[PDB]
């Protein structure tokens, strides 16, 4: 089956096949669409149909399908699940594998970069030691001062679903947050639930409005463990602004790299449960989501008391006005002190290039529009007027439930 | 089957069952989601009819009813006897204004109950079209003070005798292909606007000329007419702080009247059947005015304001955009124009949101046509997970007719 997607901008129409490939289900049916909601102990009788897709897949883009070496690779995977009940993918497999669950991450804008990943094996981990002495490492290979490089460190398979690796952080890096009892937060509201569990951990909070959070991490099953990433990895930018020099006495600064750490990468039915990986901002993750959020700094109202706005009415769409200048000032920061960081209008450009290659060399690319188009200026970024299809592909980076509503506590 | 929507925002979650009663299709599957896809006999007839009168004679609570099973039986009689059946006036108005309830796409549903409906099934000329129309534009127009209304034409029967507005909105700009390469005026309508020149009509080839109205009756050739323009209410474009703004020469008119869509209500298709409500900010200043493949006047406005457009990564483009939908609204404000900014528009809908969900069990939402063109996030919307399906009656969209008039 063919399927046309089109621009309503350039007309330009695209027909995917790809989609054809697609294993996983989208939520979706013929009768209601799933398409804007967030989130829509493995068997030996599941495990080689999805290791031998892989297999396939993988020896086809290395152009060796049907070749000798493939099907002792599939023998030799074969005769270690029934014996084992799982298997090892060779480093080329593991590679091969982060990267296209990169590739087939269809909430990302950031995909032209996929086949640019820097992959950390680090399935030879045991310990948490083990775990925050790979993620140091990790931080500062992929801040690389300020000329970010894209990573992903990835710590052992699951087993049994009793012994799993986890980063209980959602971030490598991100600020705690502080719920006062008057109420009132301070730091970062999407924080306080995972700051509680470490400060109940043994962690020291300075109680600031920007203060790193540390490590928490399992291995093996194993109660979490607390590490301080050492502050001289952490690369962060003051925040001002071009024009406004009362800007800077905001007091705001945000973190040089976006390290997600809570999802799970599936490559041929193997489960990485603590994987985290790194790009670079684009700049309307920190001024848009990260600040202005009404559920997390929410620095609108005083930004917009500053630049002495109308805020009597919305229809003078100062809220507007203030969310502009913000992320002028988050762009011209992490600039100023060279570090990487994309605008909205050049990751969704280059995005839309990647798309048309993606159809072109693989015949489709999934894509979430909700997602991909950024959360201001809408309608002025290319994706906007782009139809696009979402469906999953594997090998895939997935939702996991977090580690402290599922983890048996050891003590 | 019993679905939870969240809001990310607030925390707040609705159980929605009123998707268990859709009966079109989406165009997903449960191995592809389309949800960002803009266009997905007498036996057929009977049922629809009945699913109906259904929902009518519980919304009037008499179902069950010795009138509800008479008026079915009736319908049941009609249609065996003439293939097809006729609306009491109850029922058509009920089915506009549900047809209205049900459009996902809407986002200014709060107001869905108080719509002027207009029985325009008398009529069987263009000129009867015209007069019908002129009067709908007037009643909505109202010196400013907008009120939603919908003109309802003849109901198909053969589709060899449709009723057809030709033109997409009743009122809209010239739009010209110029010789040294560019466009004149509206680049979405320069076909319609071709189609008009190519059947009579004689424009002003200026930059805002509103067209005239292309209306077919009863499967016939369309017929050009002019509103009147004194029915035609326009907002100069000056924005409260720029000076200059007013020189660049820009004006919208208050009245968005969608006129071809087709209305679709127990099995009966209404082919003509132009609506109007009042406008969001956003449609004028973020879609009609920077959209490229529009009136594009961003670098234009970008430099009276002198950005640095040199590189993307100065916002100019985003700081325009503002100042431009600030303008917008700002000017039918002080005109007395009924008009409503995105903030409050997408606050309503969640109030309306939360009012379906709780006295008719959910609320059909297209995400990705609710949440505003600018600004997203800041708005309500972009944190509510929302369902979409499809319920009748319902407006759907229909060709072009110059691709299909048997002419
Ligand atoms: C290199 C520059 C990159 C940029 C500019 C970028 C950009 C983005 C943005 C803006 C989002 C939406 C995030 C949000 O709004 O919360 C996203 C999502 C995502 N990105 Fe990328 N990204 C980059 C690199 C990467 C890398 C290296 C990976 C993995 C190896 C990755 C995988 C993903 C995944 C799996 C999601 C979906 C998150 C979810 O499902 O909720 N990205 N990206
Ligand atoms: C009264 C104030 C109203 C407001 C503020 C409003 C707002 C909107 C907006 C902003 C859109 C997005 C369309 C676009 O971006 O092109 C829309 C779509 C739509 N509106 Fe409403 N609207 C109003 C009244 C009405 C009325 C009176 C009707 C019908 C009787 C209606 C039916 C629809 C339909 C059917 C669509 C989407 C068409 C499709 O399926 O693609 N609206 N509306
Ligand atoms: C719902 C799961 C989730 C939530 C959130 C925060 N929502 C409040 C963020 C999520 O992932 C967000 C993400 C993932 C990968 C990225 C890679 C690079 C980059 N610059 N940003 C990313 C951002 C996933
Ligand atoms: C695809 C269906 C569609 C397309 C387009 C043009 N987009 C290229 C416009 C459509 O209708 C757009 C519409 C409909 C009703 C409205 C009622 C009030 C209002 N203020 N705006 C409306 C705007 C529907
Ligand atoms: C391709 C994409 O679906 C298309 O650009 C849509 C996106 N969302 C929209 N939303 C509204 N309100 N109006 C539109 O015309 C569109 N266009
Ligand atoms: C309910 C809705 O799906 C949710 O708010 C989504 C919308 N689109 C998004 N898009 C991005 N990039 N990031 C997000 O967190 C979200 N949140
Ligand atoms: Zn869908």
């Amino acid at each position: 089956r063919f399927l046309k997607v089109k621009n309503w901008e350039t007309d330009v129409v695209l027909t995917d096949t790809l989609h054809l490939k697609s294993t996983l289900e989208t939520g979706c049916t013929e009768h209601i669409c799933m398409g804007s909601i967030m989130l829509p102990v493995r068997t030996k009788d599941q495990l080689f149909p999805l290791a031998k897709e892989f297999l396939d897949q993988y020896y086809s883009s290395i152009k060796r399908f049907g070749s000798k070496a493939h099907m002792d690779r599939l023998e030799e995977v074969n005769k270690e699940i029934e014996s084992t009940s799982t298997y090892q993918l060779k480093d080329t497999e593991l590679i091969y594998g982060a990267k296209h669950a990169w590739r087939n991450a269809s909430r990302c804008v950031g995909r032209i970069q996929w086949s640019k990943l820097q992959v950390f094996d680090a399935r030879d981990c045991t310990t948490a030691h083990g775990m925050f002495n790979y993620i140091c490492n990790h931080v500062k290979y992929a801040t690389n001062k300020g000329n970010l490089r894209s990573a992903i460190t990835i710590f052992p398979q699951r087993t049994d679903g009793k012994h799993d690796f986890r980063v209980w952080n959602s971030q490598l890096i991100r600020y705690a947050g502080y719920k006062q009892p008057d109420g009132s937060t301070l730091g970062d509201p999407a924080n306080v639930q995972f700051t509680e569990i470490c400060i109940q951990q043994g962690w020291k909070a300075p109680r600031g409005r920007f203060d790193v959070l540390p490590l928490l991490l399992q291995a093996n099953g194993n109660d979490p463990e607390l590490f301080q990433i050492p502050p001289e990895l952490v690369l962060e930018v003051p925040i001002r602004h071009p024009k406004f020099d009362w800007f800077k006495d905001l007091g705001l600064k945000w973190y040089g790299l976006p390290a997600v750490s809570n999802m799970l990468l599936e490559i041929g039915g193997l489960e990485f449960s603590a994987c985290p990986f790194s790009g670079w901002y684009m700049g309307t993750e920190i001024g848009v989501r990260d600040y202005c959020d009404n559920s997390r700094y929410n620095i609108l109202e005083e930004v917009a008391k500053k630049m002495d706005l109308d805020m009597r009415k919305t229809s003078s769409l100062w809220k507007d006005q203030a969310l502009v200048e913000i992320n002028i000032a988050v762009l011209y920061s992490f600039q100023s002190d060279k570090v990487t960081i994309v605008d909205h209008h050049s990751a969704t450009e280059s995005f839309i290039k990647h798309m048309e290659n993606e159809y072109r060399c693989r015949g489709g690319c999934p894509a979430d529009w909700v997602w991909i188009v950024p959360p201001m200026s809408g309608s002025i970024t290319p994706v906007f007027h782009q139809e696009m299809l979402n469906y999953r592909l594997t090998p895939s980076f997935e939702y996991q439930p977090d580690p402290w509503n599922t983890h048996v506590w050891k003590g």
